[PDB]
DNA sequence: TCAGGTAAGCAGTCCGCG
DNA sequence: GCGGACTGCTTAC
């Protein structure tokens, strides 16, 4: 086995190392690391090492860490470059680890765990830690078990011993439903006293000290809490026991507006799953508490328990003690299915840096640029000092706000990436500037050629042709990473319609799920066979394909993150290869290659249907277009197609044969035009969208940048077993919208694009007739809350007072003098709902923590004071109209001459 | 919301617009 | 009532 780091820290002059050595063993150790630093040198003295620029430079070689750091001082005193890596322990991690790493998941453990701490006097601070911690639920992955801490005796109640009979139970026996698969792995201490149960807790700790430490809000609650506490009961030198090398830290977490603090545990990475989800899953959600995310990623159900949670361990400890299991469980749960954990471990170890550093791209790419460059003896440069100024982006099309009926688009394989490379962007590939004509010079090809010897970005910059620049080569080899995953995530997405299609004909018999690998498309055998299975085996096999597309989707997009990440980097003033030139390059190279192929593409059309100067590329955003495909249709005419299978087939053949070479050879004279490094825009078909063959509906529609919806028979190459809805920016995407709200809007959408006008109608009438029935939480409006303090002046809104800032001093008003009451987070999400004029709460609207239900101290009293009418024009009729008035339809039947008649 | 980037939409405040 | 200047928030890319 080859050696791997598990965890690396500099403490003074040492380097502290967790590793599992060559025998697969977990081992510590201290090393007096000598690091090496660089100054520029006189040519005539001879050396290895060179600049990225290629001037030669000198080692030097330091006694100790600090030596370096107070060299790297004196450096800048002078005024002087000081170059090398000055993160000291990714030198070490670099020298030590001199080969792409190979490790073993299974030698790392992974620690998931939860608190319980009974308060009655509100929120339990973690920096006070002033009440006891009642249960610790502990899971480790090398043991595969749940490690439960109880404690029965405390100032707030004496309980009795947790049952693991009850527990496993249905909570129709009076149960608690713990998982039937986790009963046998659960190991229950129960402690007389918090000392010795902490005391346990710590000796716990230091048999089985956690690698990799995850959980829900740990690092914010949990581990704050805990260290706190055992600091206050025990002594500072005993909560460092947290800490395999005994050393910790408080550390500042800035923000715009305030701070918090966390602890920092020196060879621990704290992995806090909540930080996870909100990185890598691409989901916005209303709420963030563990509930409603179980209930959004595996469809369980809300943990029910009945009053506060002051007073769950005094009335049901037995219920107390197996929510706080199945807490811990529910965030396996979810990175069994999201792999999180899996993917920072990938990342990390390709980058080598320390794990937790996957939260931050520009530390990424500052280590794998460093490992690249270093094994070529090439010095990186030193950090500086940058203002922050703002540079351009992308472009994005005006479209006519309208109903399209027939639309393909077509989009840029990894764009910002793809650009990077072809043009050859890099610090020490800069050639030289030329004179910038403006862009739209560029884009009609009438602009003189930028250049004859270098590759060049309209923004005016030109790059070496001779050989690759680090960034491009390193970017690429991330890119052909990510181009692996996104193949297993679109074979196991056709996968899923393949089965969909066969669940249309389950057969009548018993049979299993065929053992297959959903990373690949299915073979004819594998066809034949699931055409013969029952409904029971072809859902358990969706299910599987579906779990299958998820791990392929996390391994993809967040690989195609971090390399769009490094376009960005560029752009800012905290990475070492900091350089607007570069930045500006990239995006300037993207606004003309959408505009250039938006010209190519109206150009073949105009030509292939015979007419001049008409639009058919309808809307286009970054490295897209979307083209109406309305005439390639009526040439053919719609009642020579079959079915929409069929005039879908159709479209397919013609971007696939007729557009897409089209474009090519539009791109590679762009390519010739800038006398760029390699060709690499790759535009292929994406969407192709219109309304079910003989319906009235209408294919799709626009209201404006960024806003618009496609009914969608095929995309990428997967063919839907049911049509699907493509809605982008419209009210049915934000999380801001009211959950019962996006689903109407979405239905009256489907009903615009599948069936039409009528259809509409029918469906708003009776939503209009039905809403006041929904659940108002359902109706609820949703906002991210900052500033609430700049906004509260004695209780009441100040001037420029924000909508959902007022409701949350309502709220406040409502629950002052009460200690119980849930308390509104600055920074987090709150439901919000109008009132009706008149009502009890003094303002026209109340606002509360999302994801809850309102404290029962007002409950009622919202309840029969919510402004249901302020709520539906707002939230679905103004959207609504938005809608139809693009589309050109009406939501409700216009009168006409044959109400003349009515029988 | 500690943690690559810019473009750009809509809600709402404040207040002008004879 | 809408629209501009502005803040706040949220998406598309
Ligand atoms: C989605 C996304 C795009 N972008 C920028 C960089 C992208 O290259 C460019 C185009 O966006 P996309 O078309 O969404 O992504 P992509 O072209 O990089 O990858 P794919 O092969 O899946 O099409 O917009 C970001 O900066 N951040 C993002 O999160
Ligand atoms: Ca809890
Ligand atoms: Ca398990
Ligand atoms: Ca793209
Ligand atoms: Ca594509
Ligand atoms: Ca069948
Ligand atoms: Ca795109
Ligand atoms: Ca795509
Ligand atoms: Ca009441």
């Amino acid at each position: 086995m080859k050696e791997f780091y598990l965890t690396v820290e500099q403490i003074g002059d040492s380097i502290f190392e967790r590793y599992i050595d060559s025998n697969g063993r977990e081992r510590t150790r201290e090393v007096e690391y000598k690091p090496s630093l660089f100054a520029h040198c006189p040519e005539s003295q001879a050396t290895k090492y060179f600049d990225i620029y290629g001037k030669p430079c000198t080692r030097k070689l330091f006694a100790n860490m600090r030596d370096a750091s107070q060299w790297i001082k004196r450096m800048e005193d002078i005024g002087l470059e000081a170059l090398g890596m000055d993160d000291f322990k990714l030198a070490y991690l670099s020298d030590t680890y001199n080969y792409e790493i190979k490790y073993d998941h299974t030698k790392i453990r992974v620690a998931n765990f939860d608190i319980e701490v009974t308060s009655p006097d509100g929120f339990p601070e973690p920096s006070q830690a002033k009440h006891p911690i009642d249960a610790i639920t502990h899971y480790d992955s090398i043991d595969d078990r749940f490690y439960v801490f109880d404690l029965l005796n405390s100032p707030y109640g004496n309980v009795e011993e947790w049952s693991i009979e009850i527990a496993a139970k249905l909570q129709e026996q009076g149960g608690d439903e713990v998982p039937s698969e986790i009963i046998d792995k659960i190991i229950y201490m129960p402690f007389d006293n918090e000392k010795e149960l902490l005391m346990e807790y710590l000796n716990f700790w230091q048999q089985k000290t956690p690698v990799i430490l995850t959980g829900w809000n740990v690092e914010s609650f949990a581990i704050p809490y805990v260290y706190n506490r055992i600091k206050n009961i025990f002594g500072e030198s005993t909560a460092k026991r947290l800490s395999p090398h005994r050393k910790t830290r408080v550390k500042v977490i800035e923000n715009m507006y305030g701070s918090r603090e966390i602890i920092t545990l020196f060879g621990i990475s704290v992995l806090d799953y909540i930080d996870l989800y909100k990185k890598f899953s691409f989901t916005n959600q209303p709420s963030y508490s563990l509930d409603y995310i179980s209930e959004f990623e595996l469809n369980v159900g809300k943990l029910k328990y009945d009053g506060p949670i002051s007073k769950l361990r005094e009335s049901n400890h037995q219920r107390y003690i197996s929510y706080n299991i199945i807490a811990v469980y529910r965030v396996l749960q979810i990175d069994a299915k999201r792999q999180f954990i899996n993917l920072s471990l990938d990342m990390g170890y390709y980058a080598k840096i320390q794990i937790q550093s996957v939260f931050s791209p520009i530390k990424t790419w500052d280590a794998i640029i460093f490992n690249s460059l270093k094994e070529q003896n090439k010095v990186i440069p030193q950090g500086r000092s940058h203002p922050v100024q703002p540079y351009p982006g992308a472009f994005v099309k005006e479209p006519i706000p309208n109903r399209y009926k027939y639309v393909m688009s077509f989009d840029l394989t990894s764009l910002y990436p793809s650009i990077i490379r072809q043009v050859n962007i890099s610090p020490e590939t800069i050639a030289g500037t030329f004179k910038v004509a403006p862009l739209h010079d560029y884009i009609n090809a009438v602009a003189e050629r930028p250049s004859d010897v270098y590759s060049c970005s309209p923004n005016g910059m030109m790059y070496y042709k001779d050989r690759d620049g680090v960034v491009p080569t390193e970017i690429t080899k991330v890119f052909n990473q990510r181009k692996e995953h996104k193949g297993y995530m679109l074979a196991a997405q056709r996968n899923g319609e393949i089965i969909k299609e066969a669940l249309h004909n389950p057969n009548l018999s018993v049979d299993e799920p065929l053992d297959v690998d959903y990373r690949f498309d299915f073979s004819d055998e594998i066809k034949e066979k699931i055409k013969k299975l029952s409904a029971k085996s072809l859902n358990e096999m969706l299910f599987r394909a579906q779990r299958t597309e998820v791990a392929g989707m996390t391994a993809q997009i967040n690989r195609k993150l971090l390399i769009n990440s490094l376009a960005g980097a560029l752009g800012n003033v905290w990475f070492r290869y900091y350089d607007l030139r570069n930045a500006t390059a990239i995006t300037t190279f993207g606004q003309m290659a959408l505009q250039w192929i938006e010209r190519k593409v109206n150009e073949y059309l105009n030509e292939v249907c015979g007419t001049e100067g008409e639009a058919f590329v309808l809307y286009g955003d970054t490295d897209s277009i979307y083209v109406s495909a309305d005439k390639i249709i009526d040439k053919v005419g719609e009642s020579k197609f079959r079915d929409t299978n069929h005039w879908v087939d159709f479209l397919d053949k013609f971007a696939r044969e007729r557009m897409e070479p089209a474009i090519d050879r539009g791109f590679r004279e762009m390519c010739e035009y800038m006398n760029n490094k390699q060709h690499l825009m790759f535009m292929d078909r994406e969407a192709i969208a219109g309304p079910p063959l003989g319906s009235k509906g209408i294919g799709g529609f626009w209201t404006g940048k960024k806003r618009y919806a496609l009914n969608v028979w095929d995309m990428e190459g997967t063919r839907y077993a049911e049509p699907k809805l493509k809605i982008m920016g419209l009210e049915t995407q934000k999380s801001s919208t009211p959950k019962a709200v996006q689903k109407a809007l979405k239905e009256c959408i489907r009903r615009m694009l599948q069936e039409g006008e009528e259809s509409l109608q029918e469906y708003f009438k009776e939503f209009e007739k039905e809403f006041r029935q929904l659940n108002y939480i359902s109706i609820a409006s949703v906002s991210s809350a900052n500033n609430i303090a700049k906004y509260d002046v004695g209780g009441f809104p100040g001037p420029k007072c924000p909508f959902h800032i007022r409701g949350i001093l309502t709220y406040n008003r409502a629950i002052k003098g009460n200690i119980d009451a849930p308390q509104v987070v600055e920074g987090e999400k709150v439901y919000v709902l109008p009132l009706r004029e008149g009502n009890p709460f003094g303002d026209k609207c109340i606002a509360w923590p999302s994801g809850t239900e309102i404290t029962d101290l007002i409950k009622d009293d919202v309840l029969h004071w919510m402004d249901y009418t302020v709520l539906l024009e707002k939230t679905f009729i103004k959207p609504l109209e938005g809608f139809t008035s693009a589309a050109k339809l009406d939501y409700e039947k216009k009168a006409s001459l044959f109400d003349m008649f009515d029988f």
